[PDB]
């Protein structure tokens, strides 16, 4: 049985966190970056040129979720899943995770669009590599943080 | 007709580019997190402690919407409206702007929980200024990007 797919892995740095110690809002959602990145390295998507490493994904719209504090040298690491894509967009959910903590700390879902230099397609190898790492996920834990929209509770 | 609340101006630093001269996707996010601290200073919420400027607060969720790319040098600013509030939940909208471009560049609605040093309850003081930026609404542009959930195109 598999493990899970991780992208991305850090220490909590002090640059990222407030006065009390906790990583602020914006760097969760760095570390998915950085995590979406590293997610085009391993699909090879862009190599030869400046699109690489997730320079050619513009993001489009994403959602968090953030269900914990994370403080000060924490180790952290990201798994991501493919939740779909088409023609020129990428659907993901990254999830954020420490050892000996099992729930996930953040999620985030998000779209990404696969721009030119205005969009440009998916070539077949990049579809092989992409439907290989989704075949890979039938033992995921689904994926929770989904399809969510905010509201005070009443 | 008075002007729409601004929170926050900067200008767009190499730093938070990719090679290709665009804002990361987080550096947006964290635009607004400045903004939200900025907001929190100008209600003056636990200003006398280590709470201040933001730090009693823990983003719960936020969705955000990216409409264009920003360039290295653009100077942006920062527009903030009030959705709603409770006893200890402040629920915002911030947009990101720049001259001579007259939609918004990205906008973001998130949900905030006001924490004990485990969250506390709003002051009666801290209530009153909220009212009254909320009173200055009446002339801002409706927010757009609320209640917003990502799917592909079908």
């Amino acid at each position: 049985g598999m493990p899970a797919l991780i992208t991305y892995r850090t220490t909590v740095q002090e640059d990222w966190v407030d006065y009390n110690g906790h990583l602020r809002d914006a760097f969760y959602l760095l570390i998915f970056s950085y995590a979406t990145d590293a997610l085009m390295d391993r699909i090879g998507l862009d190599a030869d040129s400046r699109g690489q490493s997730g320079n050619s994904l513009f993001t489009l719209e994403a959602h968090i979720n953030y269900l914990h504090e994370v403080k000060l040298g924490t180790e952290v690491w990201v798994q991501t899943q493919i939740l779909g894509f088409d023609r020129k967009r990428l659907h993901v959910y990254h999830s954020l995770h420490r050892a000996g903590f099992d729930e996930v700390l953040a999620a985030s879902e998000q779209m990404l669009l696969h721009v030119d230099l205005q969009s440009a397609p998916f070539g077949h190898t990049t579809v092989c590599r992409l439907n290989h790492l989704v075949e890979q996920q039938e033992g995921a834990q689904a994926p929770q943080y989904m399809g969510r929209t905010i509201k005070l509770p009443a």
